[PDB]
């Protein structure tokens, strides 16, 4: 058991940086397309207000 | 089960990348389809103005 831990910690670090991975980039796209439509929707209300 | 998320490291980095893409591109539409509108109404009240 315990070679076998010496093993999984590997795997426990590399799951790490899958975890980190999966997280931020949910988090972008879900951050960066909101942006964009609220920059749309700007831009548009300004020729809308002239 | 390490060389396994190696490669599943590479995965989640590609499926990030796709769901980054298919949120900007629906977020992107349906912004500037009402901004279209928007400015079609807003030409067109200034003529009726007239």
């Amino acid at each position: 058991q315990s070679e076998a831990e010496k093993a999984r910690k590997e795997l426990l670090e590399l799951e790490a940086l899958s975890m980190a991975v999966e997280s931020t980039g949910t988090a972008k796209a879900e951050a960066e397309s909101r942006a964009e439509a609220a920059r749309i929707e700007g831009e548009g209300s300004v020729l809308q207000a002239k």
